[PDB]
């Protein structure tokens, strides 16, 4: 038995992005895993990190220090419910896959805004439990991106540089960080230039990956893997 | 005669990050250069990309596209007047000092939308006129960023890598694309680590460079710089 939450963030159900997540859901129900979605966009997701993050009265409300403050209320049950139950989505999952449409060679705003609150300390990650010890060891996690540029671009000499390049912050700098093991990202370059007929390869390529993700051993989380 | 345009991204006045944004608004208003900050929590901004971000009758309707839909009510002014706002600011900085916590290797969500949102495509970029030729040439941006992290560990033998790699696409891929030229980016290792005198030095440091910014001439921001060979 296996567990799937897919973080999805795009605004339109017929984008290509939201045929990537569709795929995702039917093949892997389909196989018969555990499914969840979370789909920032309809959920009015909050990016913003405040505090109203932490319920109750604050701990030192004179000086509002986020980091300890989220640390101390998860450690107390004191986090937004909003938070909570994203925790539960990825406490129960057993892979957590992101469906994005690469926004300034990162994720969207509201995606960031779940990486920045749904990841706190006590929960993802401690001291000493980070990067190959992170508090989520054990899961999986895979970055679906779509780009605006196209693969040639996105070459260690091309304008945009290496597709790795821009893969860290995300792959090593949160999903390592909090001890993931990083499934290698399923790029689909430039759909809004592609065919039809490249459209439907690269959505093609996809349900077949799901079909032996099981199957898959982790990407080494490197600086060398990025950059070497 | 100056004008710069800061955007700050923290929620709290007395942090780290709030003295530096005021030392430089400090520094720089006693310089006599005109300056402004973007206080993006205190504004409660609005981070997310969405329709209600443009006013009018969308292109297509049926298929929401924001990239589409952003450009083209760029191009007729009916934007949401929050953008307006801080597009106005960008258009007459000389200067755009970013001033925020690093959160997981990049900013924080607030000013992730407020880059999302704010550099539309029209106004900071074309297509063609991007990088080299982004719309936002002549202007200069700088990355004042702190961390949890030491500088050892942002090194390239270190458990977080080099301090450059994460700031591959903020100057490249944003900055860059843009037009902006970059200055080096202020990167205020581990305060909550330092002490009290380490700190202060930390702050004075970045007020002392303010005093000759505007004599500096901005990095190549190729992978080279950031990378290595
Ligand atoms: C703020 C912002 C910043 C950006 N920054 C970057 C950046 O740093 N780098 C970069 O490279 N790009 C960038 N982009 C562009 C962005 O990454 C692309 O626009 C996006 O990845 C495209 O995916 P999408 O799902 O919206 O495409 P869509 O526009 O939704 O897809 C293209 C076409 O595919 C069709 N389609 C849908 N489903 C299927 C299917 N099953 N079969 C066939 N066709 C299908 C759609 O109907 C449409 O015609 C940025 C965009 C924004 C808005
Ligand atoms: C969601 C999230 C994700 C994060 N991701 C990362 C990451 O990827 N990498 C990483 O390295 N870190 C990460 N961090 C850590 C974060 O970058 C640091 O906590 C932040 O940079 C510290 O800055 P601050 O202004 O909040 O410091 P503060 O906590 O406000 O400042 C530290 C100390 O300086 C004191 N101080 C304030 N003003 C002065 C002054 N003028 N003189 C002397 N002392 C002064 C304050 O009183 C305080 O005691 C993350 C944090 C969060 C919440
Ligand atoms: O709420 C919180 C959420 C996240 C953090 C993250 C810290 C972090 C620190 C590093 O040195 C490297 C890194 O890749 C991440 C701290 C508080
Ligand atoms: O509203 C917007 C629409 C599109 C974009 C695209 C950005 C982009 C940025 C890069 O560094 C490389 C690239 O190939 C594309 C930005 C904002
Ligand atoms: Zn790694
Ligand atoms: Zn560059």
């Amino acid at each position: 038995g296996k567990k799937v939450l897919i973080v999805y963030a795009h605004q339109e159900p017929k984008s290509f992005n939201g045929s990537l997540k569709n795929v995702a859901v039917d093949e892997l129900s389909r196989q018969g895993c555990t499914v969840t979605v979370s789909d920032l966009y309809a959920m009015n997701f909050e990016p913003r990190a405040t505090d109203k993050d932490i319920t109750g009265t604050l701990s030192n409300p004179e000086v509002f220090n986020y980091g300890v403050e989220t640390h101390e209320a998860y450690k107390q049950r004191s986090l937004a419910s909003d938070i909570t139950d994203e925790q539960k989505k990825v406490r129960e999952a057993d892979l957590v896959i992101f469906q994005f449409p690469l926004y300034w060679f990162s994720v969207p705003a509201i995606l960031k805004g779940w990486m920045d609150r749904v990841l706190c300390q006590g929960f993802a990650f401690d001291i000493p439990g980070f990067y190959d010890s992170g508090l989520l060891q054990g899961k999986l996690a895979l970055l679906s991106v779509t780009t605006g540029g196209t693969a040639e671009m996105y070459t260690k000499t091309g304008v945009n540089g290496d597709s790795r390049y821009f893969l860290w912050p995300l792959q090593h700098g949160t999903l390592h960080f909090c001890g993931f093991k990083v499934l290698a990202p399923q790029i689909s370059f430039a759909p809004e230039i592609a065919s039809e007929e490249e459209r439907k390869g690269m959505v093609a390529a996809w349900s077949q990956r799901l079909q032996t993700i099981w199957k898959e051993e982790p990407i080494p989380c490197t600086a060398h893997w990025h950059f070497g």
